[PDB]
């Protein structure tokens, strides 16, 4: 949905110039206090009790003002409210300020971890030194009673406490200055530790990301030895699968992301999955912004939530706050969150006790509010997606396969299969059976698992870089398996297309892909080399078509045995190739009048190059894998 889906709601929580906080005066006196603006959200559930946590801008929404750390806790899901300053400021001046929470939940209680300024007018990477600066960690306790009937809770704060004593001075070379959170929600890996994604500014202004952590619940920390490029900002992580997933925020390009399966010491980038998905707008070149990235588990299936506004605006506007869904494989689109073309920013999402959350920021002349929505009609249909996923996945684990001279054979192999186009199909478009990437089609009539093509422009684009701003195929760069049952239905004048890869820019290159002749010959592509003709085929027989690509080879299967030239280096240089999109049969706009005669079913789609007895087991069943 383009807009906050139907049957959803929201209200005003921190209301502009309108709300007040229990501000405390020098002498102890407690007094109502209007606030300007209030920025920076992040809602938690501590024990079964809602926790807000925001920026408390009192006179402004600039960065270099009086600011202290609002919060606002519930016991009854957002009926009633309560109010109190978490951690006060300095007091040293005009400006004096604590803002950037960071949050992490174990147990019954909070740590929190903001960055404190004293006098500064200037921003924190632009310092002549570290003198104004100081990470403090703040530990809050939840505590529940009851009354008759209705419950309450208390919440206390302890002392501030900072961190600086620990800071480094150098990281390998690098010199030091300051440091502060990623922003947002934190984790508490499954071994215990508390994991706090940090961003770093050195002496010379530049910034990037790492990890610190403590074995022991807040009395120590250690800093990872690795590292993210320069550049990025903003970090927040996440757990999966034994490895931390790093999603930073970089200003001016993509966004960046990174894996690590030991606790921080080594860093690689995601670029078979997540890595330059998604960016800051169409063009990548405008300010970014922060976001939420939390692991859930729906109906049975533990995934990934990402947030983050489209920013068709540019720069600060950051207008239309979407919301996505991922389980490493498939990447979907659950809509747009926000209300029509209002200005958002930060945000937060919270999973509880099968309930969606939300609690982000609005803004109108710069001055910001922070909404608390709920999500019914966005559950809705996140629910419905997984459902889908778990049942195709199963379906094609349990066919039994011919077995191979040495019950059943190697199981289908579903681990890695990121799209799937099959028998359902509709007007100008092939539907995706995991419900996330379809395909454009253009001159097809409609068979059993596939389409047949006639007439000029006749195929299929499943589309790559052509996606647009959010690109969730962005793996095929890297490695990919392409997978189809193919007939050839009519004789060719000469050369004609049937499957590949192509490349955005002049001409129109392709990085691999398949092609046949009038000879009844193969001609395989691999790279920019002239495709010479091989093999032999016969009309309308069916054939088994595989494309493999990693480490920047190219090979090309037919009924699962490699045709002459499969093994070849496809691309030169260390720059990732940029694929515009895949074909299937011979689709085109513009340029020669292609007729490529063919029918094609069953085309699958997987991150990863595909082993030799997984192809074997995919020949042999390729009449069993198809949804009717
Ligand atoms: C400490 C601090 O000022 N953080 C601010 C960042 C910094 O500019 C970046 O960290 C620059 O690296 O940008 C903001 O202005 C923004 O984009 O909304 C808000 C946020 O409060």
């Amino acid at each position: 949905a383009a807009s906050l889906a139907p049957g959803s709601s929201r209200v005003e929580l921190f209301k502009r110039k309108n709300s007040t906080v229990p501000f405390e005066e020098s002498n102890g006196t407690i007094r109502e206090r209007v606030v300007h603006s209030f920025r920076i959200p992040t809602i938690v559930n501590v024990d079964g009790v809602m926790v807000a946590i925001a920026d408390a801008r009192y006179e402004t929404s600039f960065d270099n003002s009086f600011i202290e750390t609002a919060v606002k806790y519930s016991v009854d899901d957002g009926a009633t409210w309560n109010t109190q300053i978490a951690i006060k400021n300095s007091r040293a001046s005009s400006v004096s300020r604590v803002m950037d929470a960071t949050v992490i939940v174990k147990g019954n209680k909070l740590y929190i971890l903001v960055g404190s300024f004293n006098k500064t007018r200037n921003s924190w990477t632009q310092h002549r030194d570290g003198s104004d600066w100081e990470p403090l960690l703040v530990v809050g306790e939840v505590t529940k009673s009851a009354a008759n009937g209705k419950t309450t809770a208390t919440i206390s704060w302890g002392k501030p406490v900072s961190l600086k004593p620990l800071f480094p001075a150098e990281f390998d070379g690098i010199l030091t200055k300051e440091f502060v959170g990623g922003v947002g929600a934190a984790i508490v890996a499954s071994n215990g530790n508390l994991v706090y994604p940090v961003q770093i500014a050195d002496m010379g202004g530049r910034v990037f990301t790492k990890i610190m952590y403590s074995e022991d619940d807040g009395n120590t920390w250690k800093f990872a030895e690795g590292r993210s490029k320069f550049g990025c900002s903003e970090p927040a992580v996440l757990e999966w699968e034994g490895k931390l997933i790093i999603n930073n925020r970089v200003d001016g390009n993509r966004r960046l992301v990174y894996e690590s399966s030991d606790m921080g010491k080594t860093w690689v980038e995601a670029l078979g999955t997540l890595s330059h998905v998604w960016t800051n707008s169409p063009t990548s070149n405008q300010q970014d912004c922060q976001s939420s990235f939390v692991a859930v588990t729906i109906e049975g299936k533990r995934v990934m939530l990402f947030t983050h506004p489209l920013n068709l605006k540019g720069r600060w506007m950051r207008d239309r706050l979407h919301l996505w869904m991922t389980d490493n494989q498939r990447i979907f689109d659950v809509g747009q969150i926000s209300i029509g073309d209002e200005n958002s920013g930060y945000s937060s999402v919270l999973y509880k006790d099968d309930k969606l959350y939300s609690l982000h920021e609005i803004n109108t002349n710069d001055v910001y509010s922070l909404v608390f929505v709920r999500l019914i009609g966005e559950l809705q249909l996140m629910k419905s997606v997984v459902r889908t996923w778990k049942e195709e996945d199963n379906h094609l684990a349990s066919i039994c396969t011919p077995v191979v001279p040495a019950g059943c054979g190697a199981a289908v192999p579903t681990a890695g299969l990121v799209g799937f186009l099959s028998h359902s199909a509709n007007g100008s478009v092939w539907e995706d059976v995991y419900r996330c990437v379809d395909a454009n089609v253009a001159n097809a009539e409609r068979v059993p698992n596939g389409l047949k093509f006639n007439g000029v422009g006749g195929g299929a684009v499943w589309p790559v870089a052509r996606q647009g701003q959010t690109r969730r195929y962005q793996f095929a760069n890297y490695r990919f398996t392409l997978v189809a049952t193919v007939t050839i239905d009519e004789l060719p004048k000469g050369t004609s297309p049937l499957l590949g890869a192509g490349l955005e820019g002049p001409g129109d290159a392709k990085l691999l892909g398949l092609s046949y002749d009038k000879n009844r010959q193969w001609r395989p592509l691999y790279g920019a080399a002239p495709a010479s003709p091989t093999g032999s085929w016969e009309l309308h027989k069916k054939y088994h078509v595989v494309l493999t690509m990693a480490d920047r080879q190219g090979s090309v299967y037919v009924d699962g045995q490699p045709l002459a030239g499969s093994g070849n280096t496809v691309v030169r240089g260390a720059t990732l190739p940029d694929i515009s999109h895949f074909y299937i049969g011979g689709p085109r706009s513009k340029g020669a009048p292609t007729d490529s005669r063919v029918t094609v079913t069953n085309v699958v789609l997987y991150n990863r190059r595909l082993n030799s007895s997984e192809i074997r087991t995919l020949f042999l069943s390729q009449d069993m894998i198809g949804t009717d």
